Order: structure tokens, then sequence, then C-alpha cells
């Protein structure tokens, strides 16, 4: 299960951080792993779409090959700190889970500014057991984590040299469907 209440960013710019564009992970914590896929590959767009929050997620496991994108509606809870009841889409944004109930992941924005991020999850996803992620992201998905963000981790009371890149893992994402994925 999850341990964190993750504190948002003071100040959080959220019309910047949901500007349409998109997000890559370049290192996560997971606080609840295993033989897990220890090369990951992910990354999500967020944005309004007609006066709705949104997100757009994607997955990929270079080593299985296992795709998945997601789309949600996102829940304030406080300023940088959401909820998101989320369903499995192809790239197209047709529905392969629809949402569901349980099926939601949690989001705190702990730091951003217009090219890195910091941010919490706790995912939720029908009986299954999982714990807290954490993610660095950038908007250019090959760049190292900078001084600004990973004074951030430190500041979470973390550790960056145990966070785990993916930068390694010859990620190759479809921008232009996360993007669209924002409408649907
Ligand atoms: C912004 C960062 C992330 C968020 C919001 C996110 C959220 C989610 C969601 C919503 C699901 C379930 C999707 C579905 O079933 O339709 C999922 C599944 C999963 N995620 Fe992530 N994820 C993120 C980052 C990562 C990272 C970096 C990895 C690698 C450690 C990871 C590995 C996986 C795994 C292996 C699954 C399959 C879970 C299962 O069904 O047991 N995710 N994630
Ligand atoms: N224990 C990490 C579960 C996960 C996957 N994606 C988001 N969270």
């Amino acid at each position: 299960a999850c341990t964190k209440n993750a504190i948002a960013q003071t100040g959080f710019n959220k019309d910047k951080y949901f500007n349409g564009d998109v997000w890559y992970v370049t290192d996560y914590l997971d606080l609840e792993p295993d033989d897990v896929p220890k090369r990951y590959c992910a990354a999500l767009a967020a944005g309004t779409a007609s006066g709705k929050l949104k997100e757009a997620l994607y997955h990929y496991d270079p080593k299985t090959q296992d795709t998945f994108y997601d789309v949600s509606e996102l829940q304030v809870e406080s300023l940088g700190k959401y909820t998101a009841n989320f369903k499995k889409v192809d790239k197209n944004g047709n529905v392969k889970v629809a949402v569901t109930a349980g099926n939601y992941y949690t989001f705190t924005v702990m730091y951003a500014d217009d090219s890195s991020a910091l941010i919490h999850t706790c995912l939720h996803k029908g009986n299954k057991d999982l714990g807290d992620l954490y993610a660095v992201l950038n908007r250019n998905k090959d760049a190292a984590a900078g001084d600004k963000v990973k004074s951030a981790v430190s500041a979470a009371t973390l550790e960056f040299s145990k966070f785990i890149s993916t930068k390694e893992n010859n990620c190759a994402y479809d921008n232009d469907s996360l993007k669209s994925l924002l409408t649907k």
C-alpha cells in the first residue's frame, strides 16, 4: 500500500503545468517494487480540454513490449493534488477498459517549473496491492535531472541516487497521440 502524503509545491502554477504539452518520466522511485519491469518508459500529457482538467498517460516496457495508454479527468483535492479515475484506451482514445471505481491514481506535483517537475503518485487498481511511486519529469525526454529538481528530491527527504533512470531504455514516444488523447 501507499504510505506518503506528498506535499504539493508552494505556489504551484497549474495553468503552466496543465498547458496541454507532454512530460517525460526521466527517473523514478518505486517504494513497492520487485522483479518488475526494471526498465520502463513512461510519459504523459496534462491539459485543460473543453473546461475539463485532463491527463493522458503512456507506459511502455521496452523489454516485453507491453504498451498501454490511459486518459483521466482529474478531480481537485487541493492545489497541486488530484485524484484521477483512469480509463485504458488505445492511442486514438478508443476505450479498452472503462472508468471504474477502485481504479484511480492520486497525483501530487511536489515541484514544477517550465521544464522539469517532481511528482508523487499512488496507484489503485482493483484488488491489487500497490505502493507509492515518485517520478522526475522533463519537457525534454533526454534531459539529465538539473539542480532545481534534484534539490526538490532532497527537500522531500528522498535520495536522488536511489531513483532509476529510463534514459538507457531507448524510449520512443508518440507525442501526437498523447496530446490528442487530452480531448478523449
Ligand atoms: C507519471 C507517472 C505514472 C503514473 C501517473 C502512472 C499511472 C499508472 C496507471 C494509471 C496504471 C494502470 C493503467 C491501466 O491499468 O489502465 C499504471 C500501471 C502500471 N505502471 Fe504506471 N504510472 C506512472 C509511471 C510509471 C513508471 C515510471 C513505471 C515503472 C516503474 C510504471 C509501471 C507501471 C506498471 C508495471 C503498471 C502495470 C500495473 C498492474 O496492472 O499491475 N508506471 N500506472
Ligand atoms: N508501485 C508502483 C505502482 C505504479 C505503477 N504506475 C504508477 N504506480
